[PDB]
């Protein structure tokens, strides 16, 4: 498995705006999960949507775009406190279980 890429490296938005990173990942034929983390990593959202646990309400979304390779990692109503660094991590579920991380990207949320 190849690592995913995560862009843009720096995203600056105003508080109250949405913010969207793009994770790009070229899969093999094997099952995978793509996690979005805020960086100890904190998992914000995943693709596919997790069906092993009950649904959760969230400002964070991961969506696979129709080209399959790109994924939007979005925050709604960004707050000053959302400023920080983030990454996406691909987990191969076969033939070997492994995680490969993108480089980090920074979100800067500026005052209104
Ligand atoms: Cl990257
Ligand atoms: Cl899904």
């Amino acid at each position: 498995m190849n690592p995913p890429t995560f862009s843009p490296a720096l995203l600056v938005v105003t508080e109250g705006d949405n913010a969207t990173f793009t994770c790009s990942f070229s899969n093999t034929s094997e099952s995978f999960v793509l996690n979005w983390y805020r960086m100890q990593p904190d998992k914000l959202a995943a693709f596919p949507e997790d069906r092993s646990q009950p649904g959760q309400d969230s400002r964070f979304r991961v969506t696979q775009l129709p080209n399959g390779r790109d994924f939007h990692m979005s925050v709604v109503r960004a707050r000053r406190n959302d400023s920080g660094t983030y990454l996406c991590g691909a987990i191969s579920l076969a033939p070997k279980v492994q995680i490969k991380e993108s480089l980090r990207a920074e979100l800067r949320v500026t005052e209104r």
